[PDB]
């Protein structure tokens, strides 16, 4: 039912490092740590990026269509 925007890209990229970065900085938050990767995806190489995008694209892709199937629904009327 009513899907939930899957990953944008950063989102990949904010995983893989995560874990990582907190590894080394066990005092920061996935709040502060994950600011951290909030903007080295944008300081990354933009050739680097192009892998997590195709993915995070795929995936949202396919929430805009079962979620245009959940939100187009329940109008027929509708068996």
């Amino acid at each position: 039912n009513a899907p939930k925007r899957p990953p944008s890209a950063f989102f990949l990229f904010c995983s893989e490092y995560r874990p990582k970065i907190k590894g080394e900085h066990p005092g920061l938050s996935i709040g502060d740590v994950a600011k951290k990767l909030g903007e080295m995806w944008n300081n990354t190489a933009a050739d680097d990026k192009q892998p997590y995008e195709k993915k995070a694209a795929k995936l949202k892709e396919k929430y805009e269509k079962d979620i245009a199937a959940y939100r187009a629904k329940g109008k027929p009327d509708a068996a």
